């Protein structure tokens, strides 16, 4: 799973998202 170029208020990257984006979008560009 991609990071998040840079982190804001609604999107956190924090690793419990990164974690269940795993299973449910794991084909998710981290490009803003």
């Amino acid at each position: 799973v991609q990071t998040q170029d840079f982190k804001t208020a609604v999107q956190p990257d924090t690793n419990t998202a990164q974690l269940i984006k795993t299973y449910s979008n794991p084909k998710q560009r981290g490009d803003k």
